[PDB]
């Protein structure tokens, strides 16, 4: 871990870095919530702010400092504050944003700016192509509603790795976090597709659990199960 500022960063793979950042949110604590950074060639892409506009600069501050490469673009999985409330950061910085198309759409009522493109998905799930533009290694999938019924997820090809965002926790968890907002009839079932998407992935990781094995995949979908 590199503490800085407010923020931790943790390398996971050559070119790939983890965000977490922090919201006291009365009643619960301080809750971390985790998104990636990933180099390719020479730019950078950003899979999820930070809480806050304030820690999402911070972000971009240390993306200045440890890798020094125009953000070319930043994906961001579903419309909650810790994968959405950095969005004015990124649009100060000249970023180019995306989400789904519901998350986009839901923005708004959940408190949320939106981004500037919206992501649109095959039945089967995978992001069509035209709407995800110069994206390179990121691959992104809808798995069908869980945590949220907008909830998106992405592998990195080239690595070991794909992030499940909030729908998925790790393997020792006790429970689902926050289910305000969830399906309860589908989680398991979207759990277990963002797991047949990446079948290569080893490295998981999400929003709310330090990354672990594909157990956080099973264990997850198998506490869904008790939803239904
Ligand atoms: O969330
Ligand atoms: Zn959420
Ligand atoms: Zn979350």
């Amino acid at each position: 871990d590199q503490r800085f500022g407010d923020l931790v960063f943790r390398q996971l793979a050559p070119n790939v870095w983890q965000h977490t950042s922090y919201l006291d949110m009365p009643g619960f604590g301080a809750v971390a919530s985790n998104g990636l950074i990933v180099r390719d060639g020479g730019r950078v892409l950003v899979v999820d702010t930070a809480w806050t506009d304030d820690q999402t600069a911070q972000i971009l501050n240390w993306i200045k400092q440890e890798i020094n490469l125009p953000v070319a673009l930043a994906v961001v999985t579903h419309a909650h504050q810790d994968k959405m409330g950095g969005m004015d950061a990124l649009h100060a910085a000249g970023i180019a944003t995306y989400a789904n198309a519901l998350s986009n759409q839901l923005a708004p009522q959940e408190g949320m700016v939106a981004a500037q493109h919206s992501l649109t998905f095959a039945a089967n799930g995978w992001v069509e192509p035209a709407t995800a533009p110069n994206f390179g290694p990121l691959k992104v999938f809808y798995p069908g509603p869980g945590h949220t019924s907008d909830n998106i997820t992405v592998g990195i090809d080239g690595t070991d790795i794909a992030f499940g965002g909030c729908l998925i926790k790790d393997s020792k968890a006790k429970s689902l976090g926050n289910l305000g907002d969830a399906d309860t009839e589908h989680y398991a079932a979207s759990a277990r597709a963002f797991g047949a998407a990446f079948p290569k992935a080893s490295m998981i990781v999400m929003s709310h659990s330090a990354p672990d094995s594909r157990a956080a995949i099973t264990h997850t979908a198998r506490m869904a199960d008790k939803l239904r």
